[PDB]
DNA sequence: GGTAGACCAGG
DNA sequence: CCTGGTCTACC
């Protein structure tokens, strides 16, 4: 999932676990769990604490307990859900906490690709994966000003930029190239080359990008057909080694 | 320190 | 062999 994504599982997961407490966690996939190292360790800990909240960094989960954090990444194709302890597991269930009421909350994942960290919560924010993660993109921490900063220092191009997690949380292949698509710059450009209205533009589509979304693309997977503003065949390349897409005349 | 890109596994 | 987000590991 994206960021709007995630922030809508985070949204409606709360009030179906808070309050709630941990009796038991069942692991069936190890490599998950990320920190503490040892899965048994991130179980026995786990084991008794409520949760109390449910936060979200980047495209991070961060559930809160009483004493721990729970940080927890979907990548491709994680999903949670909260259901009977009575019920047949659904295929790809690799984790499982169960809750004191006989409730579960189950994460799956046919990729094997998501991860989790328990940290004490004051730790959290600290420890990978969340240090040295950027502010968040709907945040007055990200700024024209924080952007510009960054753009300025690299010699990558604007794309590379964008991809990279400390200059702004949640920013995937997408919403970059959206956005770059919306703010009229070419993926390629040299991020130095932005002009202080590019940047500002830049960050404006951003921001509007994840914003109209926590609520139609114009070039992700669009090559061959006509832009939607122009009605130029929208191109695919590489670009920061990533396939690029955009409008080779809306886009300069 | 700044950077590219290596890697979680399976469709 | 490919996707990718991002933490790692290259110099
Ligand atoms: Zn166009």
């Amino acid at each position: 999932p994206e960021l709007p994504e995630v922030e809508t599982i985070r949204r409606t997961l709360l009030p179906l676990i808070v309050g709630k407490t941990i009796e038991d966690v069942r692991i069936f996939w190890p490599n998950i769990i990320r920190h503490p190292r040892d899965s048994e360790a991130f179980a026995a800990r786990m084991i008794g604490q409520t949760v109390r909240g449910l936060e979200r960094r980047g495209k991070f989960l961060k559930f809160l307990l009483d004493r721990d954090a729970l940080i927890s990444h979907l990548r491709m194709e994680g999903r949670y859900a909260v259901a009977s302890a009575l019920e047949p597991l659904e295929p790809h269930t690799h984790v499982v906490f169960c809750f004191t009421d006989g409730s579960e909350l189950r994460y799956r994942d046919v990729r094997k690709f998501g991860t989790m960290h328990v940290y004490a919560k004051e730790e959290a924010d600290r420890r990978p994966p969340l240090a040295e993660l950027g502010p968040e993109p709907l945040s007055p921490a990200f700024s024209p000003a924080v952007l510009a900063e960054r753009a300025v220092k690299t010699k990558r191009s604007v794309k590379a930029l964008l991809l990279d997690c400390t200059v702004v949380a949640g920013f995937g292949n997408i919403y970059v190239d959206e956005s770059l698509f919306r703010a009229g710059i070419l993926p390629g450009r040299p991020a130095a080359s932005l002009s202080s209205k590019e940047i500002e533009r830049l960050h404006e589509e951003m921001v509007a990008t994840i914003g109209e979304a926590v609520m139609h693309l114009y070039v992700y997977g669009r090559q061959g057909n006509p832009c939607k503003r122009c009605g130029t065949p929208i191109e695919k390349t590489v670009v920061a080694g990533r396939g690029t897409h955009y409008c080779p005349r809306c886009q300069r």
